[PDB]
């Protein structure tokens, strides 16, 4: 006849208990991250489960070599948690989706529903680039419809690295590729942001994209791509003087958000010593500099912006300040209980302080 | 809010896949029969589904390394039941990927071809091979399942398979209470004499089966004496004292049913002897209401419907269900037994015979 719920739900149960324990059910394999953190699995499972992991355990088998697999070898074009890797096994061994941890795909704004923040698209992103290596095509499917059902209500910059995700997925993620494209063409993303945020094919596509749609396709002004070069080669020297021409201004090139965006931090601090700049001015995005520091989260960026006159009180287009960015950049592991827990960088929680210092002052 | 049905099912497809081929994904056991074949099985699998499993494998990995070095003597763990092969591939394809597989056709299947296999012998033993895999490996559902698939059964089974079925439903201890239950009220139900109870069950139960009997006000009639002498003489196989227990005109074989005896539980060559003194009728019924050819087709020997043939057995007769003595033959043999390919691991033929010499002697009506 048909299928028996009961009993697939009993080996889904049973398989899950192994996958909880796995060194009580004789694990023959490791999977090591890049961080430096392990997980054991049997070789059985997942040589049935995926084509991938059937290939790389026959392949090393062969060498006679306890089998462990280094994760940074095998995917290496995108940097992997270790929740995600964890998700992805459960349900390769239960076929039972496992939600992540707290704080992991949560933000630290306590108003954000933690649906498009940055930290739940990262997530989403790693659990898609993980089923798309091991090759996967449910757990594609299931995530290429979660991110297509909130890249609808995700900022911009973000949408920029989930296509770029997206096209390292190749022709696995034709749905979230094309939306994405679309997004990013309709919008006012600058050529600067494409050309720092996505590969030259990517660039030009979206480019002859635009230009095909009759959109507003501005060229770069020489002389702000030549400020713009000297910032990026962090030699200050140079950015004197090319403003001692005075054919450029750092206004109307938004030097101090390039700077403050991709230049090193001392680049950037130089830049500021100079006081040749609105430090409050705006970009064809939107944004002011102080935006794009809470984006960055660097401290002694933001620090050294408001001890400039850097006003705090100014929102974005979509409404957030400079506080709700650096709180939505930030997981809420960083900021929750004070327990060591792996720790990262406790670069954004330092930019969330001061900016909650700064609000109440 | 539900559960996920295609996941669950593509899980079960990929497990049974690792079943169909053990070898492909790395197998690090090998469960041993009795016979000698293997099945190449995973630890962990059966370590997760059975709990048995699991304490069994957690003291072999005390001792216990080059190349799938783990066996396991089902001969050993098993030890009271022989359990064929397909029963255990059945166990182990649900333990693999939780679905009933269904056995090939000539293990639970009679040679009759009228047969609907539903409670004819081959399916009633594979059943309870199953049954008993699933109690020696700690599986509730599949207990359960079998226990129904017998109930459902076990009135449309004859009483002498019954007898097998209560056998082993006392042998799975208390997993199996509503089938030793319904097993002993048909036991005690029907005129069993006390001799097949004595030859066919344990002590314990047939002193509680004669117990309800005496108890409920059916009859349970005083074992003649003398006929138990000659029982005694016929299951050690002494020809001479069987003679001198007839010399002495207190005892007749008919009166006894010792050619029955002698043909269900004696050797060859007794009941050969027995039957050449020429000293019972060979078409006379027992009180459970079977002649003798038809406990001959029970027991699957030629020699001795042969020499009953030759001494005047006619094959006409019925039992009480109506089966003459080739339907028993049929119905007691595998199909596999009696088909076109004698080399599919080759087992006893004298079921083959009988039932072939059955068929020849009827050609002749
Ligand atoms: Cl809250
Ligand atoms: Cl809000
Ligand atoms: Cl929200
Ligand atoms: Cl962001
Ligand atoms: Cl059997
Ligand atoms: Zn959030
Ligand atoms: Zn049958």
């Amino acid at each position: 006849t048909g299928p028996d719920v009961s009993a697939l739900q009993l080996l889904s149960n049973s398989f899950e208990s192994v996958f909880d324990s796995p060194d009580d059910f004789y694990s023959d394999a490791k999977l090591v991250l890049s961080d430096g953190r392990e997980v054991s699995f049997h070789r059985c499972v997942l040589s049935a489960r995926s084509s991938f992991f059937k290939s790389a355990l026959a392949a090393a088998k062969k060498e006679k070599d306890a089998v462990k697999l280094e994760l940074k070898e095998i995917a290496k074009d995108y940097e992997v948690g270790f929740d995600s890797v964890v998700t992805v096994l459960a349900y390769v061994y239960s076929s039972r989706v496992r939600p992540p941890p707290k704080g992991v795909s949560e933000c630290a704004d306590e108003n954000c529903c933690h649906v498009a923040c940055r930290p739940a698209v990262d997530f989403m992103l790693e659990v898609l680039y993980l089923a798309f290596i091991f090759k996967i095509p449910e757990l594609i499917t299931l995530y290429q419809r979660h991110l297509l059902d909130v890249v609808d209500k995700v900022v911009i910059e973000d949408t920029l690295v989930i296509l770029k995700l997206a096209n390292i997925c190749g022709k696995a993620c034709m749905k979230l590729l094309d939306r994405c494209k679309e997004i990013i063409v309709k919008s006012n993303v600058d050529m600067v942001s494409l050309e720092k945020s996505l590969p030259e094919e990517l660039v030009k596509e979206i480019i002859d994209r635009r230009k095909e749609l009759g959109l507003e396709v501005p060229k770069v002004k020489k002389h702000v791509s030549n400020v713009h070069k000297a910032l990026d080669s962090d030699d200050i020297e140079l950015v004197k003087l090319l403003l001692k021409e005075d054919h450029t201004n750092l206004d109307d090139a938004c030097a101090l958000h390039f700077a403050v965006a991709y230049c090193n931090v001392k680049t950037a601090t130089d830049l500021l010593k100079l006081d040749l700049a609105d430090v409050n001015h705006r970009n064809p995005r939107g944004y002011t500099v102080l935006h794009v520091a809470a984006m960055r989260k660097e401290p002694q960026l933001i620090l050294s912006l408001l001890e400039k006159g850097a006003s705090a009180s100014e929102a974005t287009l979509e409404g957030r300040t400079a506080l709700m960015i650096a709180k939505q950049a930030t997981m809420a592991v960083e900021c929750n209980n004070i327990p060591e827990q792996c720790k990262h960088s406790l670069k954004g929680r330092l930019c969330v302080e001061i900016l909650e210092q700064e609000d109440k002052r």
